[PDB]
RNA sequence: UAGAAGAAGUAAAUAUGUUAGGACCCGAAAGAUGGUGAACUAUACUUGAACGGAUUGAAGCCGAAGGAAACUUUGGUGGAAGAUUCACGCAGUGUUAACGUGCAAAUUACUUGUCAUAUUUGAGUAUAGGGGCGAAAGACUCAUCGAACUAUCUAGUAGCUGGUUCCACCUGAAUAUUCCCUUAGGAAGGUCAAAGUAUUAAUAGUAUUGAUUGGUAAAGAUAAUGAUUAGGUGU
RNA sequence: AUAAACAUACUUUGAAUCGGCCAAGUCUGGUAAGCAGGACUGGCGAUGCGGGAUGAACCGAACGUCGAGAUAAAGUGCCAAA
RNA sequence: AAAAUGAAGACAUUUUAACGAGUAAGGAAACGAAAUGGCGUAAGGACAACAAAAGUAGUAAAGAUUUAAAGUAAUUUAGAUUGAAACUGUCCUUAGUGCAGAUCUUGGUGGUAGUAGCAAAUACUAAGAAGAGGAAAAAAACAUCUUAGAACUGAAGAGGAGAAAGGUUCCUAAACAACAUUACUUGGAUUAGGGUGAAUCGAUCCUAAAUUACAGAUGGAAAUCCUUAAGAAAAGGAUUGAAAGGGAAUAAGAUUAAUAGUUCUUAAUCAAGAGAAAUGGUAACAUAUCAUGAACUUUAAAAUGGAGUGUGAAAAUCUACGGAAGAGUUCUCUUUUCUUCUUAACAAAAGUAAAUUCCACUGAAAUGAAUCAAUCAGAGAAGUGGAAUUUAUUGGCUUUGUAAGAAAUUCAAUGAAUUGUGGUAUUUUUGCAGUCUUCAUAAAAAUUAAAGGGAAUCUUUUGCUCGUACUAAUAACCGCAACAGGUCUCCAAGAAGCAAAAUCUUUAGUUAAAUAGAAUAACGCAGGUAAGGGAAGUCGGCAACAUAGCUCUGUAAGUUAGCAAGAAAGAGUAGCUCUGGUGAUUAUCGAAUCAGAACUUUAAAGGUUAGGGGAAUCCGACUGUUUAAUAAAAACAUAGCAUUCUGAUAAAUCUAAAAGGUUCAUUACAGAAUGUGAUUUCUGCCCAGUGCUCUGAAUGUCAAGGUAAUGAAAUUUACUUAAGCGCGGGUUAACGGCGGGAGUAUAUGACUCUCUUAAGGUAGCCAAAUGCCUCGUCAUCUAAUUAGUGACGCGCAUGAAUGGAUCACCGUGAUUCCCACUGUCCCUAUCUGCAAUCUAGUGAAACCACAGUCAAGGGAACGGGCUUGAUUGGAACGGCGGGGAAAGAAGACCCUGUUGAGCUUGACUCUAAUUUAUCAUGUGAAAUUUUCACUCAUUUCGUUAAAUGUUAAAAAAACAUUAAAUUGAAACAGGCGAUUGAAAGAGAUAGACGGGGAGUUUGGCUGGGGCGGCACAUCUGUUACAAGAUAACGCAGGUGUCCAAAGAUGAACUCAAUGAGGACAGAAACCUCAUGUAGAAUAUAAGGGUAUAAGUUCAUUUGAUUAUUGAUUCCAGUACAAUCAAUAACUCUGAAAUGAUGGCCUAACGAUCCCUAAGAUUUUUAAUUAGAAAGAAUUUAAAACAUAUUAGAUUUAUCUGAUGUGUGAGAAUUUCUAGUUAAUCCUUUAAUAAUAAGGCUUGGGGUGUCAGAAAAGUUACCACAGGGAUAACUGGCUUGUGGCAGCCAAGCGCUCAUAGCGACGUUGCUUUUUGAUCCUUCGAUGUCGGCUCUUCCUAUCCAUUUCAAGCAGAAUUGAAAAAAGGUAUGAUUGUUCACCAUUUAAUAGGGAACGUGAGCUGGGU
RNA sequence: GACCUUAAAGGUCACCA
């Protein structure tokens, strides 16, 4: 046989991002005494829209808390925030929407977006349009808070993890259907190569593992152990269930 | 059942036979190893270039009339759409036209379709052979692709096909038998040739006389086993 | 009884060959076959010559180069010798 | 062969006799009576004038051409001519030693053949010049240049220029041997010269996608990774990457045979250099340098998509008024028609614009202002007055300097003349303004300026390196070339029109671009027309005809309500003369657009351009893509729908490895893996099987290890270990699946019974692109329907995200029917151009054993050659497609190879990735090794390693720095800050999983292969032919066993059946007598054998045993197996002779290696006792240390010297008899021991393909060596079957066997069906039907002539002569065939390689 | 027709040309 789509992807030539109009990496700043133990304040100078992502970007400045000059910073906008706001990040912030807190500062129940799984490590969890996580509880015995992740999962992080207060704006996005090839493909201009994706029952038997013989059909049960080669892992993976959900 | 029984062997040059090597000469599709290619084509990125004329008329907006209201009727304006078409171009539906030792190792003529957003296109750049790339045809990867090109292993192997070079003279065949992964082929054996011997209980594809063997042709059918048409006599 | 001394008995080494085919006062399967397969012998293969007009197998007869005669199968109206 | 002779003769002796064919094959050399005889090629060693000049040769070698001679032949010899320097004969030796073939290799050359051709791109003609090169009885044509005529490209060009590529092709002169399919005086061709000028255009500079270094990391290696992260490297990050991106600065005229934003004249610009620090304005802001402005920081520019509308300006075109100069027309007119009337870079500022944004005064409602559209206003509209920016350089346009001195148009013979002003017109270019659109937001750096802050106190010089010629294409580039193919751009006139369309023309370019002339045949290619009919042609309206612009009227069903729709359908349209509407400015001026009216004619879109329309069915929703070179589609994509996994140190996944890489500059509205394919309606039941999974169970099975026991030890044994499987549950929008039979209300069967699945196919749909039967049944379409449509449904074999049903719009998709139109057709005629024909010049190729008249025969079963006939005159031109089983290609179909390759799978054997367990020693603790606590290796991270730890002390989009006065601005820790953490990663070993991947295999026979069978090891009878052998996928059957008795022996008895008797008792129970040759039994298939037995019964027993020989059956006289004959033991039975080494006989079975059992003690040795008999033993140089005894040292398992003796020494040993002890089948190679292992002999474990590999498929994507050893087609033999014909006569025919038929039987012919065979063809004979056309047969359908009838006439029926002539049109189907509707005198049947593909078609296959 | 099964009846095969 041949070696197969999800194969050649692993390799990066002409599956690489598209990432030559992004904006930047959008995180927190590195954490510092003055985030440690007081608030730096930024101004949102504007809100811009990234390339590739759904959500609005915003060119937050904070000024310099050690030198002088600026400190251009660059984060994920929460819905709400207008331009010439400001913003105060640390562990004295106020609970206001787009104040960076430390998680531990944060009431039971407050909605929060942009959460550090470690921390200082500026971000890694409710960063997609519209998402977000809450705080389910604190344990001030270890420095230890749980948080309810998108995807309904519960996770432990340390109580002085960062997050911003909010909703990440843009949200709804999914909801209006494409409704023409065209557009889908002008969906992925600044993503990987993914979109025109042929059918494995379609290719031949080099190609894939469905490809076929004198009916297009799959031939052997499409539920894999997650243990399969790659080049045989094709359809459905690990599965604990099947069919439509009731 | 090997041996001994007053030793025969050895050396070298040829000829013939067996055997290994390119192996009488030429012939595979294949396999492995190392390199060269994206000037053709495939996809992707960077930076550039290229929409002229018509058709239809979506939101949005304005007037008039009707209405308690909700709003409706009517006339305009507007210029959307992977909307309809023509042109520069492009493709290749049909003639299964031309040509078919061509203009051309895929072109020409008319007809047909298409002709800016999933568009067309230049340069740069990236991806390499059990790899790449593929809106998927096993398609494309320099006229080479159901695994490119190039060189080495390599004069690869062939029970299969083709060829195998002077004269006269003498002798002159085979298709049984056994075994084989054997059936287009081999070894044992038969037929044949050439060398070399032995005075030789070592002649016969013949007939006769004598003693035998066998169960074929024929013959038989209340002679045994069967098959089958009738007629008398007795109970 | 007849024949047999270039009789007889061989020994060694080795070549090619084991695709066969035909005839019949023969046989088996088949309706049958210029079909398929066998017993015995003679042939073609390996083979020309004379005759059957022509023909791998039929009939006579097998071959160094020639001359003369008697012949064989078979023929004698012309082609064609009689 | 035998005799005779035999040192040398010679002819390989003399004589006599017999013999002589031959494919494959053999006979090497030498051998005097020669164990075959010789010829030739080349080289090596000798010999070649015997008397001291010793083979031939310039008095002509080798070679070549021939003429003759010798030899059976291979070959040799000699002459003649040519040739001019080496060569030859004999003997041995040696070998790169003899050619007709290999689709042989290399080179050369023929026929074809003066043949096919030298035909796209409209086109040339006259006069003259130059030249050898238009002559001549028309030799009808003539290359280059100039002039004139006539033309084409038609300004998206056949024009003027660039990028790439080419590389001197550029310009000129001389010259034409070759080349540009004739020629050339021409040339992009030959020869020789000349030619490319930059401070301003580019490269150079910057960075994009990306690329590459030192050090570091990885690797066995080559090398790989990393690009600023790891670095004592680089205020911050290295190299390269654009002649289309960014970018300091030049223009006009003139000049050269050719270079020019490059030279010259004139006129400019740019960069680098040289000679307590300003005013004005209310404000927006403004001032020939002015008017200081460091570090540091920020902002902006360079630098940002697309569409569409409006509009400013310039240019081009057109036009209004006024002219000046020149040109054209002019016997008909034309105050006429045409040309010229221009201006740069850089600067200036008389005059004067459009648009946008801001500033000041004021404060809007009765709301206003404005655009084509919008849009805006108390965070302030409108108004008035101002400021700024943009508009191809200063400042947009006119104007000005440059500058008229240039340039253009004229005139004179260098010198003179002129060079106004406008437009509410079109196009192009360039800006501007707002509007729309994105799940698309549409680059960076070099470089420049400004600001915040307040540190410090005009002239002139120079401008380097490299490119610069030319083409840029119907001749300079890539395709072998001057190739109708391909290749990126800039500039862009008139007519007409909606139009950059078609058509014609101006400026420019060219008239040649693979040759022409004559004639005007066939057959063609390209373009046409056609009476009457109108798809009747055909697989099919293929091809062609037909519709075609604009205006007005009108427009259906269906529908996703958007469409259908340009639906369909109808009318108008010309020319000329007029009339009216639509404005600007304030009476004058201007625009193409619309409407209307008289009149005339050839009655009007049509020169060119320019939709045929309608009714339905299927598939796909749509726009899109696709097999470059036979498939453009129903296939792929698509949006929508659905499922699975993943919290990022993850999922997927590349890599040998890696502080390695991709999605990821990412974070569940995300990433990765799949199925279905818009919308509507709906997705039924099944978890048994195979997958996947579980948050699940332990003590079923499971490895290396770990622990323990025995033993001298290896070894062995036991216990305990993870995942995995098993056990239990879940899951089908996971792979997939979703039944039978019988009664029952003139038929059907709601109903009932019964069998048993995991579930029994549900809603739907249907002879469907899915239905064999089948051309299903009923309607409809037609005259006629294997076609279409609508219905029916026990549906071979429909059916629900393998998606079911439904269709609106859409489609170079498949199918049917109507209208219109027509040469598709009846049925062909005719016209034009280019060829073909002939000629001058020029000039190939495929192919070719030799060749070329027929019939029949035979033959390899279809001859051009052979045999017998028919017949023949030599050379051929134009056509032609019958033949040459014509050419092209080692058949691609089929088969065979112990030949492959792609793909698949629990085929066999493995393997990367994944996974589980153990080992690989961080500290300090507890529980029964586990659980804890820590950090210290380790992992994953973050930053400018920027306040760690412990003490101490949401009103405001603005600024924040270089400090004033060691502090100000606190100290210390041996932790840069977090995170994980002794667990996880990488290594080793072990178990599981693993078509993701690698290697390989997939028996044989065979009336082709496959399926079927086993004729493959094997027995009986028969074919089988009276010895032995012996065929078929011949016939009838059989084996892979069974038996402690069914082996051995002894004894007794006689069986099957029948008759006659005997209570129940009978046809069959048990008893008796008689007859009884086996008709019973003997394990089994069949055939043999058997009667005081080989059968039945009784009794004893284990010979169904050990060892050694010799034979017989298959046989190769191998093995296995079997069948016998003896011998030596120990036994069984019998009184005994005998019998017994399995079964009454013919089948009942098995190598090498490997595993596993049994046996090798009968005998031979050593030592020591007692007895006896023979026995001299070889001869000088010495160290190992067993040690004692001393001289030193030492404490530890204590060693280190030297003195010393024996050892170890040499001037007994064997045999034998009787004991005793011990050992005893051989070996593990220095000697022994107990374990272990290996030998030797004999059995068992097995190969059934049975003389014995370890082995699944599919190729319609296929490949190679071959094959007529072998199938699919013709032909040939046969004729079962198909067709036709006879003989007899039981009967039918109202009576009557034969008018006409003829049963039960029986004899033939034919090759028009299909069989049966495999003879020819596998380095190829083109395989169905139809169309066209010719011929042949008669077994005759019609016409002609006759006979018969159950023939009155008519219509018919049977038969004879006769094959000269006729034998049709359509619907459906690819059909042959068939079935319908017609018509006709009849609408017969057949052959010719199932006639006919260099004759067509391509419907089917 | 061939193979299989039941108490005649069914079931699978019938292929490359």
């Amino acid at each position: 046989g041949r070696r197969t789509l999800s194969q050649r992807k692993g390799r990066g030539s002409i599956f690489k991002s598209r990432s030559h109009h992004k904006l930047g990496v959008a995180q927190h700043r590195a954490i510092d005494f003055f985030e440690r133990h007081s608030t730096v304040r930024g101004l949102v100078k504007s809100i811009e829209h990234d390339p590739g992502r759904g959500a609005p970007l915003a060119r937050v400045v904070f000024r310099n808390p050690r030198q002088y000059g600026l400190d251009k910073e660059l984060f994920i906008c929460a819905e709400g925030l207008y331009s010439g706001q400001y913003i105060y990040c640390g562990s004295k912030a106020s609970l206001h929407i787009g104040n960076v807190l430390p998680i531990g500062q944060c009431p039971e129940g407050t909605v929060v977006c942009n959460v550090e799984s470690k921390p200082g490590d500026r971000g890694i969890i409710a960063r997609a349009s519209g998402n977000y996580a809450t705080v389910i509880s604190h344990n001030a015995d270890n420095e230890t808070t749980r948080i309810r992740l998108p995807s309904g999962a519960k996770k432990t992080l340390k109580s002085n993890c960062r997050a911003m207060v909010g909703i990440i704006a843009g949200g709804g996005r999914t909801e209006k259907p494409i409704l023409k090839a065209g557009v889908a493909y002008r969906m992925y201009k600044a993503k990987r190569t993914t979109w025109p994706r042929v059918r494995g029952v379609a290719m031949n038997p080099v190609d894939h593992p469905h490809g076929g013989g004198n009916h297009q059909h799959v031939g052997h049960p499409t539920t894999l152990k997650r243990s399969s080669p790659p080049g045989q892992k094709a359809g459905k993976v690990a599965a604990r269930r099947t069919g439509l959900i009731r």
